[PDB]
């Protein structure tokens, strides 16, 4: 089904349909990657149409935000039910405009609609508190929602990003917002789709395309109480700062430079493939992928052989065969920026090992598609440039360590903090470790294996705020206390 | 009540008064009872910042190391000093804030039960553990978040100082705080009060200043949190500041809080409260409720009785017992406050009482910052003493019909931070309150905020919380850790 | 009239007409005088923009070879084609925009002259030699920018089309130009009097589309410069997409220009004045004079000597020679200029004549989108149709005393395309149009720009010219070039 | 050197030296020469901007009603204060900016030889007046903008300061500039002698600040025009806000400009023309020829004899008269610079002299920001130090066969600032001239660019001009004025 699908309808959606935007901000066109070809070409949306998102999604608000936690929990279920219905459908559709294989797409429709059962049931038990005072007086308070939020989502988990950022806001009594990247805007349209087929009130999740301009006006619109991003430090900058204007609460994910940390008393076996799991997975472009792998001087040649010998056996062709694990990169300039990377750090005095270059692969359909070989590099220093920054692709940089102390001091010589992972078979170390690392999200003996049920977010440059566990609904709703005199109002005066 | 000056320096490090290493500015304190100074005094620059931070930081490697019940039983006894300098600490908050002696009491009951309320939250923090498929596990570390920047304001100078240091030492950080130039005294109490009960030297440190000092603190890349009190523009500045270095906030940005009274209420209760809501401090408080909206049928005889009880209100020196309005802050400020009076008046608004300046009987007091507390009536929603907070003894009274209406109305505005409802029906108390976008709603009171519950604002008053369980959130921060308790299973 | 029909390719590159390699969608053009559909057509894409650009970047390599008489000599070929085939031109030209065969000659005669016009310029084109000291001297070579991009408007399609070419030609430019997709027709005719004119092939290319092949012509690597005409909003989006690739940007906006009429005028020259100043081309001209300042003692004999005119203006077929208002170009813009009328009557404007739909004798005109000329009177600054451009046949009068009043109501706009004063006093004529912040200023005539002088915007009306030599700073570029006649004088 | 420190503000608004109302932050500015601190200023907030931009209206509609020749005689007053305090502002250069004393007094020289020609110019300023067809006629005024904006860069403090406000002033507008925070204080003494020479209050104003600053300054509404000078990506940063309000800008970006030295030329002009082609003002220079090609067959005595003389620059105190080389701008610059040749010789390239940190004899210059001048050889036209502009003292040489061949390798690049070429064949020089796409070509010297004549930037090395003619139409518009001499000739 690669080469063959061009989108049909229209790319934003409001009044729980879909609509042509009412003015624009350019026009993009978003690809299939493992192709070429265009699937779209499309309007951002201007401030007309941004204010119309907004203002139907407060009216669905309003209608919401009326119901108790077990009322949208039921809805929130049947989008799941729905989902899982239709994951063939909506993984298939992710695969052909991100470019990642079916495989791992199917995993990420796992994660949404995990992730918006595990909201649900939240919602239903969403609660504030209640507290006797002195003299027979109580305060309670009230677990209220923000209002109309707005999500800004990222490229490389498109529809997961979707769901992590609807699931609880929606769940806490909001509504949302959401504008794709826009490189992959046609996913989130099928959420979106979903989500008024479960009966959420139309506009409760609503859809505008575009890119800079278009967020810009989504951060500014006054009526818009809460803001999620994900993407780039210099983006979050500028989103942080916009919100300044209208006093609007921010949650951030910033990517990161993560470190993975490799003892010599660690399980070989576990620690390569977990370092194939940290940063090769959706063809390297992870936030939390652990890019910076410390290996102990004593198991580095072992190590090093053996992720070699396993990343060159990774299967790169169709995203949509069942065999396939490493698929295009999103775009060219992507695909550019990657292989630059790489150009630098054989300048720098870094060995490439494997891959780092062109890939063609053998069927004539994907000639022009954006594809790479996983590279692993290795006698990398702290000062590279392949080592401090956010490569967001295929590259393993290797780096050998020699004490514990050294290497904690190294995984936290960074401005990024979203993750870090450590293997060891030592108690007291892998918990020792973790405390100490400067990051969000702590792998110990295995990587990106982060739960629904827990926190994920940043530390340091990688942002500030929460997805998934509980921890989020602090960053989606908001305590309102309510003092209940009891007696007489005593006055000073 | 007359007589002090400072005689030692005003910047706090290393667990000792110490003077400010560079300048970035000049500035005097007052004592507002009399108007003349009791410090001149020097506007931290950015080494003295510097020095000030990486202090924190020494400390809070020291701190973070400390479990709960470590850091509970230090601040509990930080608490207890504070019980023991209770007239120390509120004579010397009278004199540079100038609010009564009764009022800074109970400003300094409230601030060392916030030390103790979070001590005790610091005693069962806690982070989670979840099982996970596959026997495996994972497991939340509640942890500090290093160096935070407390701006306080000069409303409540030592309470500020104490609702923003006690949750941040309850979580293992440390505080670098910036008191406001006009109040500069007291938060040094509270910081020789930290280190006589025995937290690591640098774990509260004091830096005196304005704008520039502000600046310095917010861009420090040691920071890791701001918390403000203040204005909408100045937290606004101070969220576009915490942008170039990722630095997450809380802020409290005051109101324009409505106070709805309720043909069924209670008449004394509501007069009461209605002074409650607007006398306290010389009107300078952050959630007051300046616009009381009155049921058009008890509109009269609420607003007589408001009057006849705001006539009663003594003030005078704010040391004598029976005080119970002192002098505004400094004179720039209540000849703000005097501007917003005429102009309400220009623009059609009855002055019933007070407005004016007040000179007092006592020779001492001649210079002082004095003013009649003032009572408003025939004011429109579009007046400017009713859109903007005055920080002043300002009650615009405003007439309503019907519950919908007033809800629309305390509504309008970009505020959010505190609301009040009188009334005896049980359906109309609650669904007022649930339907009001505030942060705070005051059922048959006002003013009652307790330690026990979380303070912040809505809408452009500001977002996170002070007191409360879900302040832990914004002074602490979660590290999800996966322990894989099985082998990796690899997709390649 | 209601018999043509687009038969051939609507985009031009290598002397040739041509469909587009790629899509950006459809857009169907009309004949506004029937409402028929004369041409569906493509969007062009980003593969076809590339194609007209690099066409375009070849042609250029060899147009700038050749010395300004050289260019000279093909340009004035070009501008006799056209007055050879002007009525085949001005026919196309009413049957796809609509305006009156009357006016549609005139447009073509400006668009010959016009490039003869700059077809001279050309042939002296220079730059400067100036002596400097030593003995040694620098010099000025006047060069060409480039590919440059016409991006044209559909009230007056061949004679923008010819305005953006004539002077970027006459440089030593090439030109990419996107038409109106409402007018794509006529601008096909100047690129085939280019090829016969002599033009290497791709000299002058014709691409059509709408936002998305406009965007793509914007940031196309290749484009060195950008001429604008449109609205406000669209003029934005034009210079932030040049941005990014530091291309050079010159504007024309429109307007809403005040056309003042003193008591002292000749009152038949003043009243003419106004109908030229508001209902040619259907009052479809961003300079039109729509704020027409008529002095209180003048105001009721002038209002009834326009009305009385404007009512005799000939609405039909624009191919009948005693036309002098078609239809106008769309049905959705005419359904906005009723609006304009609809909210003006609401607004406490009075209709004087017109503003409502107009149904010809013609049964074949039947579905035209006609409507007759609007006189509004009773029209305050602070109406919708006095600050905003309506773009059609609206003529607002507005009453006034003095000069300084009508001088600061007349510069009360954002806008500062045109202006027009009508009196007979030689010191108030020249006085007023130095107080008018517009760029062009008519003194006892209208819309009588000339093409051996500038015309272009001031404020929101944009920037840059045409007409006049001063564009040909905009269409070139200044390197200067040191020679130096000694040797070099060390600091080292 | 090392005695000065800044005592007075830094901001200049209404005659006065004067602290911005609000502020943006703080910076610092160092002595170079030192690394001791001269200025911790405060950057100007919003409300200083509007402060600024408002008292330069007032003073524009003051200086905008004099003729041109009365504004020539106060800029020739200017020009002759500058030359009174030449050797006071060149030293108050060279501390802040770190350049020699030899190079200061040469920019003060060009800056007001820049007034002096300005003032001319202005005396002359002129439009047209064209005689129309049935005797009508039409004329055109030079018309000043309003308020600019100058942005300036560290480089040339007061030249930029001086090359923007000299013709701004000249055409009749204001101008608010916003120098580099690095080196704020010579503007202010440019201001003080505007003022001197008897300018209106306000006519030229100077604002302290970084990008918030001039975001505002570029986005202000009543902002006529920005005059930038700096890097490609700020330069572009500077397009995008001006869109917003529809604002002309001219933009001055740097470049990577090419040096071409034939085997023809004469050796030791060709030498020499190399040195000042890359280490005047320690290398961080606009129009610098950083990529110097040398024909192989001379490449090796011409690089030796560039070695020779590059070992033989004096570095040291900036005040010494005998210092040809002083400290770089700061700290991060010098380490940026350093990390060029760090990555110049990862990819290849060898260094044949310098690029390494230098230590002064002189223990007062030990924390000063030095560096040896660096030559490069070995270099390819891929390397990153031979495409991205490095703005400090290093020459990449380059080897090259034939003219065809170092013509499209001197123009593969995306700037066009200035170019050079060393040959004694006539056609050869003016033919490799005419084909080098660049905005200033120098014929057998480097970096002699007159003030009779424009300089500017091709491709992405910016548009617009200063110096020479053509710079009046950027700060100058026409307003075209038609003058009918007859009757009105209605069209229905
Ligand atoms: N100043 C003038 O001479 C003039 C002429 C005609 C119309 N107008 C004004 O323009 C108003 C709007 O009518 P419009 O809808 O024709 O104006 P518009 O400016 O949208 O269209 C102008 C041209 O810009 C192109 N365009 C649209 N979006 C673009 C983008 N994002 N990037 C690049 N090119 C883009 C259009 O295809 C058209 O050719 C009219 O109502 C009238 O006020 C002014």
């Amino acid at each position: 089904s690669t080469g063959t699908f061009v989108v049909s309808q229209p790319l934003n959606y409001r009044g729980g349909a879909r609509v042509e935007p009412a003015d624009a901000s350019g026009t993009e066109k978003a690809f299939e990657p493992a192709t070429g070809r265009v699937i779209a070409t499309f309007t951002c949306s201007g401030e007309k149409e941004v204010n119309l998102a907004v203002q139907n999604a407060k009216a669905a608000f309003k209608i919401w935000s009326q119901k108790s936690g077990m009322e949208r929990c039921r809805i929130l279920l049947e989008a799941a039910r729905i989902i899982r219905e239709r994951e063939d459908e909506i993984a298939t559709m992710e695969c052909i405009n991100n470019g990642k294989s079916i495989f791992e797409a199917r995993l990420d429709i796992d994660i949404s609609w995990q992730c918006l059962e595990y909201y649900a049931g939240l919602a239903a038990s969403m609660a504030g508190e209640h507290i006797q005072l002195p003299g027979g007086s109580f305060g309670y308070t009230r677990r209220e929602p923000l209002g109309v939020c707005v999500g800004i989502g990222a490229w490389n988990y498109p529809f997961q990003i979707a769901s992590w950022k609807s699931a609880p806001a929606l769940a806490c009594g909001n509504a949302m917002v959401f504008k794709p990247s826009p490189f992959t805007p046609v996913s989130a349209l099928l959420l979106a789709e979903i989500y008024s087929e479960a009966g959420v009130p139309p506009g409760l999740f609503n859809v505008v395309q575009g890119g800079a301009a278009t967020g810009q006006f989504l951060c500014q619109h006054p009526d818009v109480a809460k803001v999620s991003f994900t993407g780039s430090v210099p983006t979050g900058m500028k989103i942080m700062e916009m919100s300044a204007k209208g006093i609007k609460p921010v949650t951030l994910e910033l990517g990161g430079k993560s470190p993975l940390i490799i003892f010599s008393d660690c399980d070989m076996n576990n620690a390569v493939k977990g370092a194939l799991m940290a940063n090769f997975l959706t063809q390297g472009q992870v936030c939390c992928n652990g890019t910076r792998v410390f290996v102990q001087k004593e198991i580095l040649d072992k190590f090093t052989e053996e992720v070699v010998k396993q990343t060159q056996r990774i299967k790169i062709g169709d995203p949509l065969l069942e065999d396939t694990r490493m698929g295009p990169l999103i775009n060219r300039p992507h695909l550019e920026r990657v292989l630059g990377f790489v150009k630098v750090a054989k300048e720098q005095g870094a060995k490439v090992l494997c891959g780092g270059d062109i890939y063609v692969p053998e069927d004539p359909k994907l000639k022009d598609g954006y594809y790479m070989r996983p590279c692993v590099l290795t006698n990398c220093r702290d000062d590279m440039t392949c080592v401090k920054e956010e490569i967001f692709g295929p590259v393993m940089s290797i780096l050998s360590f020699d004490t514990e102390a050294e290497v904690l001091e190294r995984a936290n010589d960074t401005t990024f903090g979203l993750a870090a992972g450590v293997f060891t078979r030592d108690i007291q170390r892998a918990h020792r470790v973790v405390a100490e690392l400067q990051a969000g999200t702590c792998f110990i003996n295995n990587y990106n294996v982060s739960p629904v049920e827990l926190p994920f977010g940043g530390y340091k440059k990688s942002g500030f705020g929460r997805e998934n566990g509980r921890v989020t609904i602090e960053y989606y709703s908001q305590l309102k206390t309510v003092c209940v005199e009891m007696g007489d109002v005593e006055s000073a005066f």
